[PDB]
This record gives structure tokens, sequence and C-alpha cells, in this order.
């Protein structure tokens, strides 16, 4: 299974960063808070490889943590789940972990497990990243892949 390493930044220039051990937040870096964005390991998994759609899995480089979509309090919710390093990424994986990466010049990440739910950020700084179902309103659903390198 082919993987890559990148950071993600919404369309408003908010970089994804770590909150505590089990949550992400978004805030404008560069000249405010310096350059360290979470490094994701994006794997090319199996599913419908539509037109501009590629099924991927988003993992926290070196944490053995994956983003997953689960129902909590009856709403599709983003959680970071533990996985066994022996078994992951590898595979063609479970649904809760698959996101359809939709290309536009920006990217959207739709929950494969919950069609029409997207990885979203608020307009406000330092807020948690979440699964949102509007794609219009004040929450951001568009991102760019950032180089980290080394």
């Amino acid at each position: 299974v082919r993987s890559l390493n990148c950071g993600l930044r919404d369309s408003q220039q908010k970089s994804l960063v770590m909150s505590g051990p089990y949550e992400l937040k978004a805030l404008h870096l560069q000249g405010q808070d310096m350059e360290q964005q979470v490094v994701f390991s994006m794997s090319f998994v199996q599913g419908e490889e539509s037109n501009d759609k590629i099924p991927v899995a988003l993992g926290l480089k070196e944490k053995n943590l994956y983003l997953s979509c689960v129902l909590k309090d009856d709403k599709p919710t983003l959680q970071l789940e533990s996985v066994d390093p022996k078994n992951y990424p590898k595979k063609k994986m479970e649904k809760r972990f698959v996101f359809n990466k939709i290309e536009i010049n920006k990217l959207e990440f739709e929950s494969a497990q919950f069609p029409n739910w997207y990885i979203s950020t608020s307009q406000a700084e330092n807020m948690p990243v979440f699964l949102g179902g509007t794609k219009g309103g004040q929450d951001i659903t568009d991102f760019t892949m950032q180089f980290v390198s080394s």
C-alpha cells in the first residue's frame, strides 16, 4: 500500500495541529504561531476510484492513530482511533477510516462511512477539526496538501 506524508491546511490558511492526544485543531501559522502542522500519512486504499475521487486513509505519522468516523450522540463524529502498527496501514481498510479525497484546485475529504459528511474547521482560530454536514455556511471543507519534508 502506497503512502505519502503531508500536512493539511484549509482554504482560509488554517493549518491542522494537535490539540491534546486525541484531538486536532486549526489555526493560522506562518506569522502568528510557527510552522508545525501535524504530519499525516495518507494511504491509497480501496473503494470507488471515481473521476476525481480517490479513497484514502489519514494516519498520524508515528502515533499509530487514524482518523475515523463513528456515530456518537447520534451524529457522525471524527475520533482518532488506535491501531496496531503490525496491521496498519497495510490493507484495504475498514469503512470508518476511509475518506473519498475529492479534487477540485482544493481537496475535500468525505466520510465513505457517512456520505455527505466532511472533515471541517471553523472560521475561528484554535477550534477542533470535526465532521460537518453542510459544505456551505461558515465552516470550511476545502484544503491543500502541504509539504513538510526532510
